[PDB]
């Protein structure tokens, strides 16, 4: 079973309302449907979607001639006219380790519906371009679940002599089933409110565990501060006066934006500085402003169908960007954003999940909530914004809404509105949502007279879903510097000026720089103004010049991280040759001015000192020994640290100093820490004997999380058994705060000790552990799959481990199994021993009966 965007069809039935009542006991919950259903091709079959325990079906209040078959429900005796259907169910959720659906966590009940989880609830059409007004009764114990929300307004309640209470909630906006979410439980509740533009108070209500009801104001700020933003930045208001988040420990993915209810993974909501880094900080801001951010760009614009949900993802994503960056830090969040992307994104359309932001098929849709429709989904919408300016992309999205305010809609609706919107032909434009791959671009420049010619290449790869790829539309904004890294001026389409966005949209194209007077060099691609590969002919003068006087961040970083990858590349070759290691003269008199420099903001200098990853190294490249590239990778960090072992101490003293005790989140307090970091990690690799130096003195520097982990990270890989120590008295004082317990299996996981697999096999027995927790798994069982040397060990004791643990993972929990198994992504790259080994894990994956679709389409791709 294929589904295929082109065989997409309207439905045959509308749903008007759907009237839910949920009796919550022990340990069943008996759920009962009435929907109001409106006919659209009248007299075919009724078939509804479900997989719960089905007890009784009524037809206009009368029992229902109907028939069963696999998950779906089929009435073939339908009236003509508007008709209800009324459908009970039973569910066992303390029994449902998929987190679909209804299920228990921590004692107490919670949904998550997207993409076809509703479905798990009751019999519907679970599908995102029917949309119905919901209205929930729930009905329980009182002391049990005293706290009892769904979607919308609470209109009715009441109590029962038996101890039993109920509630009543109207969600009067038309949703999709996805949207829907219901909570049942003994929460705390913490209590704010915002006041919309039009003068309406919005209560906000923040329910968590008792015990980490102190750890949820960060995020509550956080939606205050998203809340105005979406207001001045795109003009939009929330549309209730109610907006609930409920932190929930046991959850498969980040967050959701169900309508006035939000359920959150507890990582994306609980901190203090005690337990919580500074990029946990950053991350709840991002992920709070995103799921509120949906309200419009997902819940009033909804998705006709699945194969588009980068209309609201990717645009979401955008939107959240844009928020982090309005508040703090712009450019060196935009790099990090960037190098996200190509650190996972760019791996992902070069292997064989390689997939279209909008995708042609699919399988299973739990698989395509992925870094190219998310992260490659926001460059789209960003280039959207790079060829209209800020006001150009407002018209758009003003457009957008106006046309599709409450429809289900598609990724070519939102382009329209971008192009009419503006009296522009983005026609080609649409080549980025149905051509996977990374577009190459071959470049080349000269100065010819008074011109510079800049001429330019594309190429876009066949991927396993399709050969033909036509030209695409490019931006590629540029500049100049002359021989003193001084901006240059130039003309280009009658305008003088030092900056301009060049529009490639043939497979090759010259530009023309005109009234050039100097020689230059020419700066490429800024701000990343288009998600590809762009190669230009730099010596590593030239890329000096741009790390040191370029005005954009992103180039000068890229000057830096191409030093870094030649530098790699040609300890390669000496480790290869069996011969000393390179000098990389010219990169640490790059290294050097870099540490040195005390103008530049030290969040972008920590960037600048960060070496790409081994699967940046090895990208584009056949028959990889994962080893080598890490080996190739350890001398230069090895290089690095012991070369500039005191400006390490010097530049960690003046992060010390400058943090100024200011152990609480904030921007700037952060960057001296993220510093600090980099030169912690840097002093121990130098110098693996400072950790009991480092240990003497930990409570002393155990100042917040930011410092524990950053020290926990720094001597992770220490073969000392004082790494074992600090290790294990980082879990004995946060034993009972879980997302710290996942800290320390993501370092048990990650670390480059020899011993990492045996004692990662004793930690899947901690107290702490649980498989069946995806925080947890992902921490453990994640992380070792990303650790290099143990992953892509020889023997193949990794590949055996990891797909013992997907085949273990997916009789509970598909999803977590589907994630883990593309650790194998790489298989068919891999040089033939440990292709082999791979090969082999992966087929004894697909030997197990009872497989899931979701992992069974993964193992598909790379085998076949
Ligand atoms: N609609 C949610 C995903 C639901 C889902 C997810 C996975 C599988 N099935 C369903 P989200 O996109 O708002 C949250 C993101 C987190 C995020 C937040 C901000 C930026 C990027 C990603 C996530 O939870 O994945
Ligand atoms: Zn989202």
């Amino acid at each position: 079973t294929v589904h295929y965007l082109k065989d997409y069809q309207t439905p045959a039935y509308h749903i008007l309302k759907t009237d839910l009542h949920f009796d919550i006991n022990e340990p069943q919950t008996v759920v009962k449907s009435r929907l109001t259903v409106e006919p659209q091709r009248v007299g075919e079959p009724l078939v509804l979607d479900g997989s719960a325990k089905l007890l009784s079906v009524k037809i206009n209040g009368a029992a229902a001639d109907y028939v069963l078959e696999g998950e779906t429900l089929t009435i073939a005796g339908v009236p003509s006219e508007r008709f209800t259907v009324e459908v009970e169910t039973e569910i066992l959720p303390a029994e449902n380790k998929s987190l679909m659906g209804l299920y228990a966590s921590g004692g107490n009940l919670f949904t998550q519906c997207e993409p076809e989880g509703f479905r798990k609830i009751t019999f519907y059409i679970d599908r995102p371009d029917v949309m119905s007004k919901f209205t929930t009764t729930i009905v329980a114990d009182k002391k049990r679940y005293p706290v009892l929300l769904s979607n919308g307004n609470k209109i009715d309640g009441g109590e029962f002599s038996d101890g039993r209470h109920w509630v009543k909630w109207e969600d009067p906006f038309s949703k999709p089933s996805y949207l829907f979410a219901l909570v049942a439980g003994d929460l705390a509740v913490t209590e704010d409110y915002f006041t919309t533009m039009s003068g309406r108070n919005v209560k906000i209500e923040f329910y968590t565990t008792e015990a980490d009801k102190p750890k949820v104001g960060f995020a509550v700020e956080s939606l205050k501060n998203a809340m105005k933003w979406d207001e001045t930045r795109f003009g939009l208001e929330y549309d209730l006066d109610i907006f609930m988040v409920v932190a929930v420990g046991d959850f498969n993915m980040g967050a959701m934006e169900n309508k006035g209810l939000n359920i959150f993974n507890t990582k994306f909501v609980l901190a203090d500085s005690r337990t919580a880094t500074d990029t946990d900080f950053e991350g709840i801001e991002s992920v709070v402003g995103h799921e509120y951010f949906h309200n419009w760009t997902g819940n009033r614009v909804t998705c006709r169908d699945w194969f588009q949900l980068s209309l609201k993802e990717g645009l979401t994503v955008f939107r959240d960007q844009e928020f982090s960056g309005d508040r703090a830090s712009r450019a060196v969040r935009r790099i990090e954003n960037i190098r996200l992307l190509r650190q996972h994104q760019f791996p992902e359309d070069a292997g064989p999940t390689a997939h279209p932001v909008r995708p042609a098929s699919y399988e299973e849709m739990n698989n395509f909530y992925t870094m190219t429709v998310y992260e490659k989904g926001a460059e789209v919408v960003r280039m959207y914004h790079t060829l209209l300016g800020e006001e150009g992309f407002q018209k758009g999205m003003k457009l957008y809404f106006q046309r599709h305010d409450g429809q289900a809609v598609t990724c070519d609706d939102f382009r329209a509105a971008m192009a009419d919107a503006n009296g522009i032909n983005l026609d080609q434009f649409a080549l980025w949502y149905s051509q996977a791959g990374t577009p190459v671009l071959e470049a080349e420049g000269r100065l010819k007279n008074n011109i510079f010619e800049l001429t330019v290449k594309q190429t876009v790869p066949p991927t396993p879903d399709m050969t033909d790829k036509q030209p695409m539309m490019i931006p590629v904004k540029v500049g100049l510097l002359n021989r003193n890294g001084e901006a240059v001026a130039f003309d280009y389409q009658g305008k003088r000026a030092t900056e301009a966005v060049l529009l490639l949209t043939e497979a090759e194209q010259t530009f023309l720089l005109e009234g050039v007077t100097e020689a230059v060099v020419p700066s490429l691609l800024r701000g990343f103004s288009a998600p590809v590969h762009l190669n230009y002919p730099y010596s590593d003068d030239d890329l000096l010049l741009l790390l040191a006087h370029d005005s954009d961040a992103f180039t000068r970083w890229e000057a830096a991280q191409t030093l870094y990858r030649r530098a790699v590349a040609a300890n390669l070759a000496t480790l290869s040759d069996g011969v000393e290691l390179p000098k990389h003269e010219k990169l640490l008199a790059a290294v050097e001015k870099v540490i040195s420099d005390d103008l530049l903001d030290n969040a972008f200098k920590a960037l600048l000192l960060g070496v790409p990853s081994e699967a940046e190294l090895w990208d584009g490249a056949e028959n990889i020994d994962p080893l080598r590239y890490h080996q190739a990778r350890e001398a230069l960090l090895d290089t690095l640290a012991v070369h500039f072992l005191p400006k390490w101490h010097e530049l960690n003293r003046q992060a010390a100093k400058q943090e100024n005790q200011s152990y609480e989140y904030s921007p700037e307090a952060a960057g001296w820490r993220t510093l600090r970091n980099v030169c912690r990690a840097f002093v121990l690799r130098a110098d693996p004997a400072h950790i009991e130096t480092v240990a003497e003195k930990y409570g002393e520097m155990a100042q917040n999380m930011t410092h524990e982990w950053g020290i926990l990270s720094a001597v992770n890989g220490n073969e000392s058994d004082t790494r074992n120590r600090l290790l294990a008295q980082f879990a004995d004082k946060f034993s009972d705060d879980a997302l710290v317990m996942d800290k320390y299996f993501a370092l048990v996981g990650s670390s480059r000790r020899s011993d990492t697999l045996q004692q990662v096999r004793t930690a899947l027995q901690h107290p702490k552990f649980s498989l069946e927790n995806p925080n947890k798994a992902r921490s453990l069982i994640g992380s070792f799959s990303r650790n290099v040397p143990h992953f892509h060990a020889e023997d193949g004791s990794g590949y055996r481990f990891i797909a013992d643990k997907v085949i273990e993972i997916d009789r509970f929990n598909p999803q977590v199994a589907a994630r883990l198994v593309q650790a194998f992504n790489l298989c068919n790259k891999l040089e033939p021993h440990r292709k082999n080994l791979v090969k082999q894990a992966l087929q004894r994956i697909r030997a197990q009966e009872g497989l899931s679709k979701d992992v069974g389409e993964i193992v598909g791709k790379i085998l076949d």
